[PDB]
């Protein structure tokens, strides 16, 4: 059954936390190959091995064509990279005969392939030409002269010449080609380069090759240290403790899955900030330069979980242009680094300027990727796509985890210098059981949304079908299988609400809304024969929702909680009418006027109050307004809310008779102002208060529930995602409709 595969599931996810170290990667023949060529000279002037097992290694893992890398992933660059070397390794120490000529076979085949659009690895025009100098010397029989090999030959003996007209020798950043710079490279200085683990860019084939060059300890050490912990081969890459620890929990938790490794996550993230720092970080805690991607991946998944974390860190990464590179090593720019930069941008917090930065190189590298380099039907261009068109506070938490379950690659193999794999990152487990636990919690959203629809037929509202109560629902957010009553009696109250606007900026006239609000002020059915048939229904079925709903209430909440409860209420209706009042006279108020009424009337407090109170955590007497109105949070959602409710539906409202508007109120306080220049500034409004209310929902605080916070904080999402596709000739792109049967209706084939 499901429920038992995903707890099994989730087991053994567990132990993979338990057992985290300083990463699991996979072997690598080229970096093996050449730690293999190390040589110790015995006293009788004979040159044997410096690490048996290395080379030893490399002659019992060619695979059969016979090339050395991953079987079940092929490709070209990789395959030569690691025969070759391997090759050599074995020639070296004259061995391992079969499979030279085997695989001196399956380069020469190769070799006229390469050609010529086949896009090159990262530096591979300088050290597999390198390895091609090294395989003449050994006299491996291959096809040194095809027209193509002669290019890449050629440009390196090009790039050696510039290493010689420097004053300061090889650039740091071509630093991760160093062993293909042997002829032109200072070894007092290359050691300037060391990383405190002996390594050179954490790079064994780099380190080896100085190793061979100058015969430094350190290198030895390193290697040494690697081969004994990898039972005598080696990794492209080591450590990885913080690369793997950041990434192993950004996948848990954007799959969906979060939820059940709160405890593990965070014994991951303390270790990770405990090596934190101003000046970046690499992929592992003694690394000596910084990444984009590492240090992006540590941003963002650190100040998503309560870590005090700066942005400033983010401009080691930018260069004068504004623009951003991976790292100080190399020349080469990986395309998922500056996805995590983007995403890191995501919660960006007030007046950040390199957040600014960072998005403003980002975005576009990202829709140029998309564009011309990425291939459509993948799962990295829909992940990208996703990443851009919905970015963080418009990303809907079920529709993100869909999204994401679509996209991951359990079958993933990364691309350095050469292939390598890293088992925690690329996890058919962690896919598994996101997929069982989507369908598992699928279904008790299936079974809330029929309770839903029942209501909404015997309430009698039918006088807008499930669609309409559909749309609440998602708009929800707040996914978790604990808070269903909350999700219900959020999607009552605000299913009610839109029918009490559309009672309080259409149909009522000003004396029927008036009578009705003096109905919410006095809590009782009083007053019902002052307003027609149509606002009477309307106000009973509510009136008989709040009995229910503060009954349940008072079970969760331990005691009365009337008295807070009618409070939002009552706002709510007094501006309403202050809506109509104004209407009425005529007046336009001014925007801080204006927002003052309509910030509250857009809603945030009836449809958060009662539910918030039924998630499960103590709501005490002085807290509620910590947590609600008018908490700084709190306001921020519901301006954001206002605002951007304003941009995509003041057309529709002023021809149906309305004046005050965020784009009325902006051109009447500013003369000349066109309704576009209202609109750019509202959106930077918009835009400047999701960014802080990510910061009042981050700041550490001792007395307000994270559930509530939580559920108050998620609810600025439906408004952006709702609005986000209105063309502004008014046609909806994008439809929540759609999101619908993705998310609550077709289950994940398992
Ligand atoms: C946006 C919708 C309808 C659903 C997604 C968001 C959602 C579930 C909100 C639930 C809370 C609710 C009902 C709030 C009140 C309902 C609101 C302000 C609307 F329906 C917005 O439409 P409007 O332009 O006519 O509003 P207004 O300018 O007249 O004030
Ligand atoms: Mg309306
Ligand atoms: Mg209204
Ligand atoms: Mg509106």
């Amino acid at each position: 059954t499901y429920q038992e595969r995903a707890d099994e599931l989730v087991v053994k996810i567990k132990d993979m936390f338990n057992a985290l170290g300083d990463g699991d990667i996979s072997p690598s023949a080229y970096d093996t190959a050449w730690v293999a060529r190390l040589a110790t000279i015995s006293s009788d002037g004979s040159e044997k091995p410096r690490f048996p097992q290395a080379l030893n290694w490399v002659f019992n893992n060619q695979l059969q064509d016979g090339s050395w890398g991953i079987e079940s992933h092929f490709s070209l660059c990789d395959r030569l990279l690691n025969t070759t070397n391997s090759v050599i390794a074995l020639s070296v120490w004259k061995t391992g005969h079969s499979q030279v000529q085997q695989g001196a076979e399956f380069i020469a085949e190769n070799l006229r392939l390469l050609n010529e659009e086949d896009e090159l690895s990262p530096d591979f025009q300088i050290i597999f030409p390198a390895l091609l100098q090294k395989a003449k010397a050994l006299g491996i029989n291959l096809p040194y002269d095809l027209p193509f090999i002669k290019y890449l030959s050629t440009t390196r003996e090009a790039r050696l010449t510039d290493v010689s007209a420097a004053a300061d020798n090889i650039p740091a950043n071509m630093l991760n080609a160093l062993e293909g710079l042997e002829e032109v490279i200072d070894w007092n200085k290359i050691m300037r380069f060391q990383s405190k683990d002996g390594s050179f860019l954490s790079s064994p084939a780099s380190t080896a090759c100085v190793l061979m060059n100058t015969g430094d300890e350190k290198c030895f050490t390193f290697l040494n240290n690697l081969l004994d912990k990898f039972g005598g081969c080696v990794p492209c890459m080591y450590s990885i403790d913080l690369l793997e620890r950041l990434s192993l929990v950004d996948n848990i938790e954007h799959l969906g899955i979060g939820r059940h490794f709160k405890q593990e996550i965070k014994g991951a993230l303390d270790y990770v900030y405990r090596h934190w720092s101003e000046r970046g970080i690499g992929w592992g805690r003694d690394s000596l330069v910084p990444d984009l991607n590492t240090t992006a991946l540590g941003l963002r998944t650190l100040r998503m979980h309560g870590y005090n974390v700066s942005s400033d860190v983010l401009n080691n990464f930018k260069d004068e242009n504004g623009r951003f590179f991976s790292s100080a090593g190399q020349t080469h720019v990986e395309l998922r680094s500056v996805v995590n930069l983007f995403r890191a941008s995501d919660l960006a917090f007030p007046d950040e300027r390199a957040m600014d930065d960072a998005r403003k190189f980002a975005e576009p590298y990202l829709r140029e990727a998309l564009a011309t380099k990425i291939s459509t039907n993948t799962k990295l261009f829909k992940e990208i796509e996703y990443v851009v068109e919905y970015p963080w506070h418009m990303s809907i938490p079920r529709l993100e985890a869909r999204s994401y379950i679509d996209s991951y690659d359990d079958n993933y193999v990364w691309q350095r210098k050469t292939l390598y794999r890293m088992p925690s990152l690329s996890n058919s487990k962690c896919l598994e059981l996101a997929k069982l636990d989507f369908n598992i919690v699928q279904s008790l959203h299936q079974e809330e949304l029929k309770l839903l629809t029942r209501w909404w037929k015997e309430s009698g509202m039918a006088d807008f079908t499930r669609h309409r109560v559909a749309e609440v629902y998602f708009s929800s957010a707040t996914f978790e299988p604990e808070y269903s009553a909350t999700r219900i009696a959020f999607t009552k109250i605000g299913c009610l609400q839109v029918l009490f606007d559309d009672m309080a900026d259409i149909f009522a006239t000003l004396d029927e809304l008036k009578s009705f609000t003096e109905g919410v002020k006095r809590w009782d059915t009083s007053l019902l024969h002052e307003i027609p048939e149509c606002m009477q229904t309307c106000f009973k079925v509510w009136f008989k929702l709040m009995e229910e709903v503060n009954n349940d209430v008072v079970k969760v909440q331990g005691r009365d909680m009337l008295a807070h409860i009618r409070k939002p209420w009552e706002l709510y209706f007094n501006c309403y009418v202050q809506e109509r009042e104004w209407l009425e006279a005529g007046y336009i108020p001014t925007f801080e006027e204006y927002l003052k009424t309509y910030a509250i009337s857009v809603g945030l407090g009836p449809c958060t109050l009662q539910p918030i109170l039924l998630m499960g955590e103590l709501v005490k007497d002085d807290v509620v307004e910590k947590v609600h109105y008018p908490s700084n949070m709190f306001e921020l959602v519901s301006l954001s809310w206002r605002l951007t409710n304003d941009t995509k539906t003041y057309q529709a409202e002023k021809a149906r008779g309305q004046q005050a508007s965020g784009i009325a109120c902006y051109m009447k306080d500013n003369p000349g102002a066109t309704e576009e220049d209202a609109i750019k500034h509202i959106c930077r409004v918009v835009d400047r208060a999701l960014k802080e209310a990510s910061f009042e929902y981050f700041k550490p605080s001792n007395d307000i529930p994270m559930g509530c916070k939580s559920f108050i904080f998620n609810l600025r999402l439906c408004v952006q995602i709702f609005y986000k596709f209105i063309d502004g000739y008014g046609i909806a792109n994008e439809e929540i409709k759609d999101y619908i049967r993705k998310v609550y209706i077709d289950p994940i084939q398992v």
